[PDB]
């Protein structure tokens, strides 16, 4: 008599893949292999749908022991023995007692079925998470039988009106959606949690196949499971809408500040890309060095050296970030790219953005985060961090290590350029035997830039940007020629 | 008596798939994964059968309640009730009820025959959907049963002379087209629905493997499935016609006009190659501006820059297009590539050019949406959008950024450079340290264009073509050498 | 009541891989295909927890038999008989009599649940170890039954409140997880042991790919056995803390230290790249030598030299390597790079330097190390390298054989680049067709270094760095082009 109404979730990024949530009334199947989060993902549907909502939550065990389950939820700060105490929520024992034999007929899924009836009735639950049905279907070996038991599950709670959350089972993570196979056809709302095994790396995603009656965001989307639960990031959170300013933020450089028309825009992401020793990481401590001397909050992530290296080499260059961090400006986080994967790395950039509320941000070398990665993955990665900076009208540096260290014909082999707002190219220049080095700020929207090729010597006080090669041809190859007059 | 009759669908793209829709009288095999859109199918079948031809329709459910299936519908605007209440429509609940219990003899295919054909007989139906028989020949586990089965089900269905349309089941995308293998020989017509996951994207294709007696297109093609149902487009729509004319469309920039010998065409394709920084954007932005400027409707897709990013750089380039959006003339589209698939994003173009009736079209970064994509499935994308684009007599003016910044030996690495119609290349060229830019007029098919590489510098009055390098050898390296006199 | 608290394993690697252990009170599930080293990891978590906490264990065997058991633990240094005599171990028999007949009905997991109860009662048993329950299982072909009893042992044994550790079966390395398919589910934690087959060689990997309540690192973790037991390398052990001194060091030649602004630092990575015969072992030699002639121990990793031929080619430049060994300050160790993994040559570098506690370490040809070897693998070995030798503060000296040979446009095609420190450029230079040589400080982080591409000649008393080629152009191509005057 109405459209399909959706219950949301509030798992963070589950209800914008799924367009509201999951729609009410209906059966939903979860399916993953071992370790994807079924379990962590019905539980948290359940205290979401409670702590939001006041909706009372029916969770259905089979393996998991009710104590157990609690003790579980606590490592993501939930309490569910306070919400069984309130009568918020009941966690209905089916599984399998030790005491009772075996049994050659068919399980009585009728009796579980008015058991899960009386509970919604009695605690007027409006949301049920069922754990492992899988486990009651093992005994029904044959399909057929399972699909009918599905059918008969799925039909009686739909009668009953409530929302429910079923969580299957899988062997492979590109194989059959659920082990029978038929559970993924009697179900009108179909998720799967996947597990994929890349590169000795585990990359956690989740797809909604089917929505029946809704549209919903379609294919896989990485997911991170943490101390907060499933966080879920909707391929970079779509577009949104970010008013971009005219205000100019000081690079730390004067001279190249002049390059730029009168540096930096705030709400701009800069991409310092070069040759190894070239000086990024000089730009990104001259940059975080302004930053802090304003008084604004500063972060640096960096991927490459080591917090006290780079603490040497900015007091070798004049800086000290020592002080900085002591007087709260400045919060230094290094990691080696490998320790966690990209969606993790994404989390811990939010998490430290939020705590810290800085007014800049600069990642160093980009490059060592596309390390043993598909070029897709980084590229997301890039539209997420770039995205959530422009948002928090962040000023974003960046660092590309380029892979070529002269006659480099590209910006990035990663092909990042198109996602950067300003982007500084930094070169070697071989002169009389000498290895000089170029800047030159190859791109800037939105401002007048110049297009000089300018000659800079890294001493103790930082960058000196000279004049420009006026007098050479193919500087950019790396090894120009020299024309007299 | 005659030759093989085909009803039509009246799916966007199907028709043209199947050389005028299904076969009549006949039997049509829909099998696909969980999520392909069978229920869908073959509910606009029936729907679109009684809309548009008064033909009264039948669906036969296993799974799905009736009630369930009404509901469904109306996510696509369509409301079932209505023409169940008219007698146009009726569904057939043949699931399995929760009160009956297990039967271990041959499920009875003849009642449920028996059913369908006094169901035929008294709504005079012409069109028949049958869901999920594999959900009733799971209870006939055996291979050579469910052959038997359906081949009697199709043969009583072709006696009452009813065009049916079956939707069968299968586990992997590009496994066996049945489960079983026996559903896709019994059946006359087979049409096979994929949900194919590639790149942790969701690609939808549908594909008529064989209409007996009848030609079809083969291969498989992309459709999407939107608030209008299933939306099939095939292969660019062939070729068609469209009277290309000489009128002139000027660019916004009156020398690249004149060096274009009198503007673009009208009906032509524009594409803007170069590396970034090039000023790409800028001449779509100049392009819009002069649409509007003559009281003309215009669209800028862009794919790499947020909504207020562009405005800040149009309005640093002395456009306003605030101004152009609030007098209804410019409608700006921004999108990150990766948020939906092609085919999504070619239906989005197709609906907004329907809903605005533009003149011309600006579509920013075509590299854009090339990332992570098939070269074969973006090729297919452009030739869509070009197509579409002249059809509707629009002015279209894409742009793609070079891959390498310098020494750039092709136009595009995607190759779209033989479907395009002028060819405007972009680069930068290094002039005594300083990192100038060149436009040419690489193509332009049937007119006259100037072959001068023209240096071209960016000011807040937009872009300013000044001669050629008259006194430089080897400018398209990017690194020219000067020669004296 | 409280929290998922964890039990330390003490596994060199596992506890951080595990964030703190295996959980307590819970089973623990081990699976991995033959040879990956199951039992070991089952016998080292008793080990352990016996010796370090003085927890007594109990193990549970259904093939090998204890004796075997215990004389198999010896290979490692243990007396598993003095813990059995001292009541601190039980070895539980539960391996089939050959006297017994077979048995028709279900094996009784009863009794050997009563049994394992009964020896936990009377030894104290904290931590159980449970192998090849899989053996006790395929009696059960049925995997719903085999379900059952996995979950009938781990409800038991966490009534009984004990750490249990299961070791189950597969057939492939990457299929499922187990053999039948359902033990992955029942237990709340999974543990998986490869032996992944790549390149003709057997990489042995550990994942952690779920403990239900707790946080762990993801993916797949390289281990390998050797006679201390089981020794895992989580990622470069994270980042860690390493204070950076601005200590100088001498790299044995006083010009290059010229060139480098007072030698190389203390903490800091050296990486020497050039094409063959361009001298780095020349260098890492002179290196070698200034660490000896200041009575400071050092370390030559050779991988493509014998020990005999490092020998003849230091006494040809005036270095007595025999002396120094007879010394005790140099201690040379060379061997073929496919000998052995990345792990175990990373295992085999950290066992050396802990024996010989050096000041500075030599690797010759990480190139070499790189051969046959994934790019990602070869990473993280580095990392691996680099992170353990500026933990001890040792100055790392590395060299890296460019594949080209002249117009090497990059430093190092594994890209190592971006996580040295120092970087010093060797290549040919073509000079009125003598092919002479050059050296470049292309990096130096945190100190000022000589830009000059220098000449260099190789003597009998070592390298002299001559002027640069101050009248030359494209020295880096390897092919400059002389000016007059
Ligand atoms: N606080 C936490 N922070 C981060 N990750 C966590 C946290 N708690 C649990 N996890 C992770 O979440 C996963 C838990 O999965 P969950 O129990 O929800 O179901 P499942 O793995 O889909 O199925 P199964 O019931 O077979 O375990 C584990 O792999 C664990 O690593
Ligand atoms: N209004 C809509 N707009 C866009 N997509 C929709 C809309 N309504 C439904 N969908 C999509 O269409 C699909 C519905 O598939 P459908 O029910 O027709 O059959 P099927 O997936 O082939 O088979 P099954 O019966 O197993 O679900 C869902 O995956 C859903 O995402
Ligand atoms: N002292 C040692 N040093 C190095 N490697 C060792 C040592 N002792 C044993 N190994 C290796 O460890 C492995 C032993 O595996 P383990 O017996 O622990 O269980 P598993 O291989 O997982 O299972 P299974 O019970 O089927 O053998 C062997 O492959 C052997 O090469
Ligand atoms: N005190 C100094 N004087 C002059 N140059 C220095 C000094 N300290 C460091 N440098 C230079 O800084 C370079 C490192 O720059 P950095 O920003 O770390 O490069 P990257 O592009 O890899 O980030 C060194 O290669 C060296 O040329
Ligand atoms: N006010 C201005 N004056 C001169 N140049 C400008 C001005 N604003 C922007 N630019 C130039 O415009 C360039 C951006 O051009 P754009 O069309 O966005 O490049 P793309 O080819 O990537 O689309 C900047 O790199 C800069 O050189
Ligand atoms: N006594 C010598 N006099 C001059 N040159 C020598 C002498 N002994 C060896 N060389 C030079 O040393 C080079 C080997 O350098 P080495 O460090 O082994 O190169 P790699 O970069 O491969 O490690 C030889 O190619 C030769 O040019
Ligand atoms: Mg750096
Ligand atoms: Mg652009
Ligand atoms: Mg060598």
């Amino acid at each position: 008599l109405s459209e399909v109404q959706k219950m949301p979730t509030m798992i963070e990024g589950f209800d914008d893949i799924s367009h509201g949530g999951l729609p009410t009334g209906r059966s939903t199947l979860v399916s993953g292999t071992s370790g994807t989060g079924k379990t962590l993902f019905s539980i948290q549907f359940l205290y979401n749908g409670i702590t939001e909502f006041d909706e009372p939550g029916i969770f259905v065990t089979f393996e998991e022991s009710p104590q157990d389950i609690i003790k579980n939820a606590r490592s993501f700060g939930w309490n569910l023995q306070k919400l069984v105490d309130q009568g918020k929520l009941f966690i209905l024992d089916a599984s399998p007692d030790p005491d009772g034999q075996e049994v050659a007929g068919g399980f009585d899924l009728s009796a579980l079925i008015e058991r899960i009836n009386y509970a919604i009735q009695k605690y007027k639950a409006r949301r049920v998470s069922i754990d492992s049905v899988t486990a009651v279907f093992q005994q029904y070996d044959a399909a057929s039988v399972v699909r009918r038991e599905i059918f008969r599950l799925v039909a009686r709670l739909k009668q009953i009106g409530v929302t429910t959350v079923m969580t299957t089972e899988r062997i492979d993570e590109y194989g059959p959606i659920a082990r029978y196979g038929v559970e993924e056809f009697v179900s009108d709302n179909v998720v799967i949690l996947r597990n994929v095994l890349e590169g000795e790396r585990r990359r956690r995603t989740v797809e909604i196949l089917k929505l029946r009656g809704t549209t919903h965001m379609k294919g896989e989307y990485p997911f991170t499971i943490n101390d907060h639960g499933i966080n879920i990031f909707p391929l970079g959170a779509m577009r949104l809408t970010q008013r971009s300013s005219n205000v100019r933020v000081s690079s730390g450089v004067p001279r190249l500040d002049e390059m730029c028309g009168g540096g930096f825009f705030k709400d701009s992401i800069i991409l310092a890309t070069g040759a190894t020793g070239t000086g990024k990481t000089l730009l990104v401590s001259k940059f975080i060095e302004n930053a802090c001397q304003n008084k604004e909050r500063a972060i640096l992530f960096a991927y490459e050296e080591s917090r006290a290296q780079l603490l040497r080499n900015a007091s070798s260059w004049g800086i000290d970030f020592e002080e900085m961090e002591r007087q709260g400006l400045l919060k230094i986080i290094c990691a080696y790219p490998e320790s966690a994967g990209l969606e993790d790395h994404l989390q811990i950039i939010k998490s430290e953005i939020g705590d810290f509320k800085p007014s800049r941000i600069a990642i160093d070398s980009l490059s060592a985060l596309a390390r043993g990665v598909s070029n897709n993955a980084f590229r997301q990665f890039v539209i997420g961090v770039t995205g959530y900076a422009k948002q928090e009208e962040i000023t974003g540096f960046f660092t590309n290590t380029s892979d070529q260290f002269m006659g480099s014909h590209s910006i990035t082999d990663s092909h990042i350029s198109t996602i950067t707002d300003t982007i500084l190219l930094l070169q070697y220049v071989e002169i009389r035997g000498e290895m000089s080095r170029a800047i030159n700020v190859f791109k800037m929207r939105g401002s007048w830039h110049d297009k000089g090729i300018r000659e800079y010597v890294i001493t103790d006080k930082g960058p000196e940007i000279k004049d420009s090669f006026r007098n050479f041809e193919r500087i950019i190859s790396g090894s120009p020629t020299r024309i007299t007059v």
